[PDB]
């Protein structure tokens, strides 16, 4: 599980501009392994620094937690960006 | 039993926004089929996320457990949506 | 029996809102053709949804039962609503 | 720690040129060791008196709340100012 996620979350960090698409608010639903803490932090992130530079912060908060790739998956999915959720399900295998 | 409740449930996918009137809160009550942690869950997508975001999660949950065919028409006639509750059953035959 | 109390049962919901002054949990001390099950539903009903929206369901749970009809004109005159069980006693001849 | 971070803020003082790429603005996002009053604070000095005198008050800031340098190298590193994050450590150690 480790080796996949650290492969999946460097893979997200080298390929960025891929995940730009991504908003932030709208992924937070289908997001349940990020603590009511976490969904705080990064509205006020958000708030305060546009979404493209939340979404660093998304991935960094999400590598921690654990279950997230799963998710991801489904929340990407759940927003219709499949190709991305895709891409990702690829890495992680 | 299951190829009929797979059938509803696609149907009800495919035709999301003839059940955008559906309201999450109202509903519930006449859902028996759904657990405590299932009614608390939703209530809390609905207000992190709002009804519609909400609507695809309630569904995806119905289909889970067991007999939410019987019990999603019951809810339907429950809250004066005829047409909607008529439209299931059909499908669901 | 069956065809007064479908009469009763129909005039009820027809009238519904002759019957909203009904309090779910003041009535159900006198209502003693409700088992200790639908007793528990209903104040969970009652919990989740609040009086109006429960009263639907007594009435529902009401006419399944035998010897209920009686037992609400009782009811109704146990709560001091005279004029109710009056209406009640007068479509149930 | 007071000794460190003292070094460290006599340090950037010294070296304030090496310093003055640093954008106020586009830092504030990764330091949680500002309040909410530090950074609006800080924005005002900004529209007043320009990015340059900024840095002076963020630095002066920063030294006066707890766990001001890991957070601050981790801001230079979010801003992709990795030599001067790595300059930063070299001091703390």
């Amino acid at each position: 599980m480790a080796f996949a996620e650290d492969k999946t979350y460097k893979y997200i960090c080298r390929n960025f501009s891929n995940f730009c698409n991504v908003d932030v608010v709208e992924i937070l639903p289908y997001l349940p392994c990020l603590t009511a803490r976490d969904q705080d932090r990064l509205r006020a992130t958000c708030t305060l620094s546009g979404n493209r530079d939340t979404l660093w912060h998304l991935f960094n908060t999400l590598q921690r937690r654990p279950g997230w790739v799963e998710y991801f998956i489904a929340a990407l999915r759940g927003c219709e960006l499949v190709d991305l959720a895709d891409e990702v399900a690829s890495v992680y295998q």
